[PDB]
């Protein structure tokens, strides 16, 4: 696994996948789903990613197909405004509502 998010196993590919499609979105200024993807991340986990911000967050799913609407499941791709990768966060493992990075 490049990036495993609880028990769910994401190749860089299935990442790449799922981050062309957020950013197509967010580029047409057009969200998809009930909680609006994409849509900003503020990192107020304090990640230290490696590219610039600002983050938008999008869902990775573990079926692996490109979220098409429905439930964004626990993961999620972040990706910043010149379609740079920041890393994959989940909600696995995490307390209350935050989030802890995929390893
Ligand atoms: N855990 C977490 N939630 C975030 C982050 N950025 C945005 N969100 C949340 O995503 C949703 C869409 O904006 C909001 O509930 C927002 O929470 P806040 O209301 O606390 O800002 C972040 O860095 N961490
Ligand atoms: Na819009
Ligand atoms: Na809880």
């Amino acid at each position: 696994c490049d990036y495993t998010c609880g028990s769910n196993c994401y190749s860089s590919s299935d990442v790449s996948t799922a981050q062309a499609a957020g950013y197509q979105l967010h580029e047409d200024g057009e969200t998809v789903g009930s909680n609006s993807y994409p849509h900003k991340y503020n990192n107020y986990e304090g990640f230290d990613f490696s590219v610039s911000s600002p983050y938008y967050e999008w869902p990775i799913l573990s079926s692996g197909d490109v979220y098409s609407g429905g439930s964004p499941g626990a993961d999620r791709v972040v990706f910043n405004e010149n379609n740079q990768l920041a890393g994959v966060i989940t909600h696995t493992g995490a307390s209350g509502n935050n989030f802890v990075e995929c390893t």
